[PDB]
């Protein structure tokens, strides 16, 4: 009940469907007009937010200090609405987390919560041949359509779903220092 309730509140207050030319993604609204999507979504000068074409004012693809992509892209949107500020839920450090959930919005008829089990700080992987850092891994057969899904626990917004191989699933980590 409560684990699913927290996820449904994240969907209600902090999600949107983002469409780029490469597909539909669950977009996590962090605060003000800032949303995160996987970098591989390759957002352009405009995106659709719940079907409405919206100009992107600023876009940041995040990399670690060694220049390895994190697969987090932050977009500042040209619109009125401000997202509920969920920066207080974002961890300061990399860690492992037991019994996590993924909150999904895009590519399905209604928002749903999937329990993905225990999550580990997995390090770097090769995502379609390109090194990607700070992955959070779970043993769940995530599929196309899950990207952007919000990995969370009650009071903890941990990452966004970016990839998988039919056995395991991977989220890009969210760290508090990615925002001021
Ligand atoms: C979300 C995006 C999506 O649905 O794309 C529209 C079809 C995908 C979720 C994945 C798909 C399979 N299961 C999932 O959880 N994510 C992807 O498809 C990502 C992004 C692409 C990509 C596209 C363009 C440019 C760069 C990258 C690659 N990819 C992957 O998940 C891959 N998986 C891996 O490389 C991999 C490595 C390891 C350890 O685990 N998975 C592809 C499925 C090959």
């Amino acid at each position: 009940g409560p684990e699913e309730e927290f996820g449904m509140s994240l969907i209600k207050h902090n999600s949107c469907v983002i469409t780029t030319e490469n597909g539909k993604f669950t977009g996590l609204g962090v605060y003000d007009r800032f949303v995160v999507v996987p970098t591989h979504a390759d957002p352009g000068k405009e995106i659709q937010v719940d079907g409405i074409t919206t100009k992107v004012i600023d876009s940041y693809d995040l990399y670690n200090k060694n220049g390895i992509k994190l697969e987090i892209t932050v977009l500042k949107l040209d619109r009125n609405e401000k997202f509920r500020d969920i920066r207080r839920y974002i961890p300061n450090n990399e860690d492992d987390y037991p019994n996590c959930n993924l909150a999904l919005l895009a590519n399905q008829p209604e928002p749903t919560i999937i329990n993905v089990g225990d999550v580990v700080s997995y390090g770097n992987i090769l995502l379609s041949g390109n090194q990607t850092a700070r992955m959070l891994k779970y043993s769940y057969p995530t599929k196309s359509g899950y990207c952007g899904g919000v990995l969370y626990k009650i009071g903890q917004v941990l990452g966004i779903h970016v990839g998988g191989n039919g056995r395991d699933g991977f989220s890009a980590m969210l760290l508090r220092s990615y925002f001021t």
